[PDB]
């Protein structure tokens, strides 16, 4: 659980592509040369013979301030603690000399938002003639997100920014939860200045997060309710897309006032009624009435398939 004491061989990382940016610096796609030497010092790489081993590297700015440097190593320690199939896992680090590095698996299919947008629901031939996804598989995607968040809750770890844009897709519809920050141009519209505070993902936020700034596992459940909606809409629309950002903030006030003026996300066509009612409980006014991730996961893996 402690951070690794010996660095990954920096010289083995060979650059291919830039994957992204951030205030910290860049994330690179790298190839690991002769990876069969290194699994012997695991570093549990999933070397599949006959295939090149690709890897994502989060790299600290070479011009980084001392405080950003400090923050980067704080994250190394946070990431070192996270050990679950549905959470981004640290393969290795490089911190006993510059540049500072965190290394993780490569997910071939990028973020879940862009992946679902490219798919048509199966039975619906409103196609591009073009990738389809079955309803069982939609559910399987959602179940994996639920299981990852359930793991994070056992750690008393609060994510604060769960959404499909922060989920990565590997082979066979496998999912991992990540945390990109909010610099990607593609999702600039998912973040808005809350007065007297910070730029935040208001459309995924529980009312107590918007009004007061209280983030907890129960607010993570609320964000999952919104994330599940996304998945069952196949990411064709932003939550509360009719409403302006200012209206979204006003709507949080109406949840608090609880007088029937608030509005909720409606039921996606792909979502059965039983699953919609569970979805609704995620948005309960009282935190303690929101469902535990254990319940959410069990329903998605079992009951939602037949109803
Ligand atoms: C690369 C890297 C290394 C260490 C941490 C992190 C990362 C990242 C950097 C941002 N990032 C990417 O740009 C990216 C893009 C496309 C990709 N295809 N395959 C891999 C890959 C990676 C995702 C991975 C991250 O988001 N985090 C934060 C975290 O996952 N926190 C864990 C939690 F979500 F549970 F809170």
């Amino acid at each position: 659980d402690g951070p690794p004491r010996v660095d990954f061989p920096r010289s083995r990382l060979r650059f291919k592509e830039k994957l992204g940016e951030g205030q910290f610096g860049e994330v690179h796609l790298c190839e690991v040369d002769s990876p069969q030497d290194l699994v012997s010092l695991d570093f549990p790489l999933n070397v599949r013979k006959g295939h090149p081993l690709l890897v994502a590297v989060k790299i600290l700015r070479p011009d980084a301030t001392k405080n950003a440097r400090n923050d980067f190593l704080k994250e190394v320690k946070i990431m070192s603690r996270l050990k679950d199939p549905n959470i981004i896992r640290l393969l290795g680090v490089c911190v006993q000399d510059d540049p500072l590095c965190m290394i993780t698996d490569y997910m071939e299919n990028g973020d879940l938002n862009q992946f679902l947008s490219a798919h048509q629901l199966e039975d619906k031939a409103a196609e591009g003639a073009d990738p389809t996804i079955s309803y069982p598989m939609l559910l399987h995607v959602a179940a994996q997100i639920a299981s990852g968040m359930r793991y994070l809750a056992t750690l008393n770890f609060v994510h604060r920014d769960l959404a499909t844009r922060n989920c990565l897709v590997g082979e066979n519809f496998t999912i991992k939860i990540a945390d990109f920050g909010m610099s990607r141009n593609l999702y600039a519209g998912d973040y808005y200045r809350v007065q007297g505070r910070a730029v935040l993902p208001i459309r995924w936020m529980a009312w107590e997060c918007i009004l007061m700034g209280k983030f907890t596992t129960a607010s993570d459940v609320w964000a999952f309710g919104v994330t599940l909606w996304e998945v069952l809409m196949l990411c064709r629309a932003q939550p509360f897309g009719q409403l302006t950002d200012e209206q979204v903030i006003e709507n949080a006030g109406e949840f608090f006032r609880d007088q029937g003026r608030q509005v909720y996300l409606s039921r996606p066509p792909a979502c059965p009624q039983g699953l919609y009612e569970l979805m609704l409980r995620c948005w309960s006014r009282e935190s303690e009435q929101r469902p535990p991730f254990s319940q959410l996961h069990r329903f998605l893996a079992e009951d939602a398939l037949n109803t």
